[PDB]
């Protein structure tokens, strides 16, 4: 017996197809009340917008726009620039802001009313470092994408602080085949342990090079910063014998997960795919899984709080919203168990710094879960118990 | 206009608010969480903008109405790299406090892939006092080019 | 050293690629002359002789 609206900001270039997460977002809207259990007497609606690449001023508008009505809580943009203002704004007006990307929060900022389902790297980069520290490498190359890659990995760069991993860092140029100058050195420096950092969009790009650069052998052992490792196309590679390694958080070990994905894959590709890119079009990418779970994680908090009503909140004013402080800290206890496994924000900072990474690797058959990681227990490698008394 | 450090929304107002009078070249906030916000406006409103600090430079923000008299870190980072290799040093230790110090110094961090060096990297924690252990380690570690 | 009409060469080569045998190590020699007719590009960087 109730309707409720969220906000929404997304990106595009002047038109559709809509932001594939937005397209996949409105889904998590609908799927709520078809698991009717979920917020039964409180039907959820929403509002969205679409904003610029490399901008927040427009996103400031669409922020203030979605604040004209006011919205119960905003799910936010892609760029940091776009999502840092949306952070402050909501957090200068009580509104909860939500995040699914990573972006380096300046550690001199006062803010509260934002959270980021994105699993932070101070764990990821710890996990990398564990994994590395297991394969007993005494060397590694860290290929990243752009400057901010560093700040993403600084746990790793600081492994020589304690550990004999004399590593080197190499940055990809603009294009994919802008790799060849780089890789050529690697093969000439003979750097047979490679950790990347780039959205998989460069992975397939960088990989087809590592193939055409004759670096797909048993020798090289590529490790990927990202999770969407699975989204790529195994097949061209799985025979060469290469060792490859990456993590996984879209916990496909659950039928429901493997159904919802499928139920989403039942609907996802109503847009035409892209063949050459090397992605398994039909595998719901992580970046969307969060924008999905968020909806649940977020709206489950609403399933604690009766008094909430969206309100017209103008940027002309200063007036913070009513129940933000009452509603915001509801979030930081939302221990939702969805696609990305356990979900529980580090209440100190409000970041998802606890989760289960299941390390996948490349056996000739495909991508095999071979070990499970968490912040707490380190690495359970299925290989660990390959001999018993 | 005087405002609080690290609040964009707050910082966003004065940008347009000044423009309610119109200004020629705003001289922006010196801390990127705000600086870009202003920058997000200046070329978005045709207005040129003048900046002093380095800021969390982004790859391809399509503004062009912003400059700064400040020397780009690349030149700086290259400049140290001139200096160190000049001093023939090998086992350097870079020491910062904030993550952005990396981007401040990547032109240097990348170099060992080209110039035979070694460089640990260490970070000053939240409090200033917290360096006493750092120095202690940097004492434990015998680092004589910092 | 192979022996097959190039029709198998491209076939056998795309394998030698997907079988991780396109390195500086292996040195493939072809019985046939139509070696040129194949498509160099996928290979010329791997360093193979």
């Amino acid at each position: 017996t109730h309707v409720l609206r969220f906000g929404g900001i997304f990106e595009y270039v002047e038109s559709g197809p809509m932001g594939a997460e937005e397209l996949a977002f409105r889904f998590a809207v609908n799927t709520i009340n078809r698991n009717r259990t979920l917020l039964p007497n409180t039907t959820l609606t929403y509002d969205t917008q679409k904003i610029n690449l490399y901008d927040s001023f427009e996103a400031s508008k669409k922020a203030c726009d979605q604040l004209s009505l006011g919205v119960a809580a905003i799910f936010g943009p892609s760029h940091s620039s776009s999502a840092n203002a949306v952070q402050s704004i909501c957090n200068a007006l009580g509104v909860p802001h939500i995040q699914t990307r990573w972006k380096h929060q300046v550690s001199d900022n006062k803010d509260s009313f934002y959270v980021s389902l994105y699993p932070d790297f101070s764990s990821l980069s710890r996990a990398i470092l564990d994994l590395v520290q297991f394969f007993k490498w005494k060397t590694v190359t860290v290929v990243y994408d752009d400057s901010t890659g560093l700040i993403r990995l600084q746990e790793l760069i600081k492994a020589p602080s304690r550990y004999n991993l004399r590593l080197k860092i190499r940055q990809l140029p603009a294009d994919t085949k802008d790799a060849k100058p780089l890789l050529k050195e690697m093969k000439r420096g003979k750097e047979f342990h490679v950790i990347f950092d780039c959205s998989h969009e460069m992975a397939a790009g960088i990989l087809k090079q590592a193939l055409a650069m004759g670096m797909m052998t048993e020798y090289y052992h590529y490790i990927f910063t990202t999770l969407d490792l699975f989204a790529l196309d195994v097949e061209p590679y799985r025979y060469s014998g290469v060792n490859m390694t990456g993590f996984r958080i879209l916990n496909t070990e659950n039928t429901q997960v493997s159904s919802i994905i499928e139920k989403w894959s039942m609907e996802r590709l109503q847009a035409p795919p892209k063949p050459d890119s090397g992605l398994l079009d039909g595998f719901m990418t992580t970046d969307a899984a969060l924008m999905y779970d968020a909806v649940h994680v977020v709206s489950v908090a609403v399933q604690q709080f009766p008094q909430m009503t969206v309100s017209s909140l103008q940027c002309n004013r200063h007036k913070p919203w009513r129940f933000g402080t009452r509603f915001m800290s509801l979030i930081k206890e939302a221990h939702w168990e969805g696609l990305t496994g356990r979900i529980t924000f580090n209440k100190t900072n409000g970041l998802r710094t606890d989760f289960d990474l299941d390390v996948i690797s490349l056996k000739e058959e495909g991508l095999e879960k071979i070990g499970t990681w968490d912040p707490a227990s380190g690495l359970n490698m299925t290989e660990s118990q390959k001999g018993k008394p």
